[PDB]
């Protein structure tokens, strides 16, 4: 696959959609859209290992982590291949999403596709909070909304 | 991988769970859960090509089709690999699902993580009925609910 989206929704307010793309096999992915009803502020963004929203968000697991690594921000060498961050809203409620990131893929062991996109409560630390949590869900707090990555057109 | 998982949501509400699990690469799919909120009789049960549910169920696009064959039911050689036949529903508005097929994989050219399961409005004539839609969409109709396919636990 070369593009991929996904469409974000949960209990509340929070609603988005993200669409990515991989020109070459091996590089990087480019990853763009907008979410709105969000809080002003960062909200932790990542791939979680499970595209199973059964029960919702929470049936998604922790964040996706074929290395078992610590949990990082995207730029760290020490980063789950989940860990996008943050996404960032202004006080119109609106995060635009422009990102491009080369640990991501859309085709083998790092793949997303069939994975669950996830947009939470609170700011990712990026593993730099100094408590255990930090090196594992960056105390990104609650799932807000989220979505399966199905292959795109 | 050897389990995947969709969430079937439309207007009804038609609501559904729809588990599946490969015991290896080279073997049948195991498809099973429930779809309630359904009219009693037959609907047609179709893997669709993307995993795009942007604007909606329609933007899941045709049957998942990799080999350019025609649609038939499930037993059919001259088959699309999403085609899955009809759940049936009882006078209570359900379908029980309890599938196996041979021909979608959870891996490989026929994979169908990333894809969207749709559930339609009307009965799957499986290529038999008397015009051309049948052999491209089985005259099933409006897409009833639908989800993307999800990597399981
Ligand atoms: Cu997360
Ligand atoms: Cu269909
Ligand atoms: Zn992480
Ligand atoms: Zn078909």
């Amino acid at each position: 696959a070369t593009k991929a989206v996904c469409v974000l929704k949960g209990d509340g307010p929070v609603q988005g959609i993200i669409n990515f793309e991989q020109k070459e096999s091996n590089g990087p992915v480019k990853v763009w859209g907008s979410i709105k009803g969000l809080t002003e502020g960062l909200h932790g963004f990542h791939v979680h290992e499970f595209g199973d929203n059964t029960a919702g968000c929470t049936s998604a697991g922790p964040h996706f982590n074929p290395l078992s690594r610590k949990h990082g921000g995207p730029k760290d060498e020490e980063r789950h291949v989940g860990d996008l961050g943050n996404v960032t809203a202004d006080k119109d409620g609106v995060a635009d999403v422009s990102i491009e990131d080369s640990v991501i893929s859309l085709s083998g062991d790092h793949c997303i596709i069939g994975r669950t996109l996830v947009v939470h409560e609170k700011a990712d630390d990026l593993g730099k909070g100094g408590n255990e949590e930090s090196t594992k869900t960056g105390n990104a707090g609650s799932r807000l909304a989220c979505g399966v990555i199905g292959i795109a057109q």
